[PDB]
């Protein structure tokens, strides 16, 4: 179960963030990891489609090969904090798993810049039992965490130390689909 309200950014600038552009997870913490942590790339494009705030995500296990996709409505609770219903879709956006009330992450946005954001998230998907997840984020894929994210990371109380990095894993991205999906 999740355990913490994480804190949004003072002055979060939402229409930077979600300018449509696509974000790489270049580290992360998850407060509750399983006893054998799959360990999954992932990156996500925020953007406003037709006057609705949207999220595309991708997750990639490089050693298994599990992909998916996903896109979602944000609903905003207030500054950089949104609750997000996801549907699981192919690359092109064909819908492979519908809406439903159980399944929704919520989303902080706790630092962001030009080309770096510290969020956190609570994901919850039917009758199974979630952590807390945050993750730091780069507009470049293998950009090394510079000391603006890292001192946000601090100043939410963690330790960066503990974070993962995905950098060594031979992560591969579908950058063009994940700005496609916006729209889906
Ligand atoms: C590198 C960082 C991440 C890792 C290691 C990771 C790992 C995973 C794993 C293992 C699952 C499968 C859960 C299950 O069904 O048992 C999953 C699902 C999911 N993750 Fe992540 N995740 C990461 C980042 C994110 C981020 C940043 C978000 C939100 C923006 C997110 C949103 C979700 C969603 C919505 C699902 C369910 C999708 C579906 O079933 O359609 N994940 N994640
Ligand atoms: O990656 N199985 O939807
Ligand atoms: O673990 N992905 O929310």
């Amino acid at each position: 179960a999740c355990t913490k309200n994480a804190i949004a950014q003072t002055g979060f600038n939402k229409d930077k963030y979600f300018n449509g552009d696509v974000w790489y997870v270049t580290d992360y913490l998850d407060l509750e990891p399983d006893d054998v942590p799959k360990r999954y790339c992932a990156a996500l494009a925020a953007g406003t489609a037709s006057g609705k705030l949207k999220e595309a995500l991708y997750h990639y296990d490089p050693k298994t090969q599990d992909t998916f996709y996903d896109v979602s409505e944000l609903q905003v609770e207030s500054l950089g904090k949104y609750t997000a219903n996801f549907k699981k879709v192919d690359k092109n956006g064909n819908v492979k798993v519908a809406v439903t009330a159980g399944n929704y992450y919520t989303f902080t946005v706790m630092y962001a810049d030009d080309s770096s954001a510290l969020i956190h998230t609570c994901l919850h998907k039917g009758n199974k039992d979630l952590g807390d997840l945050y993750a730091v984020l780069n507009r470049n894929k293998d950009a090394a965490a510079g000391d603006k994210v890292k001192s946000a990371v601090s100043a939410a109380t963690l330790e960066f130390s503990k974070f993962i990095s995905t950098k060594e894993n031979n992560c591969a991205y579908d950058n063009d689909s994940l700005k496609s999906l916006l729209t889906k």
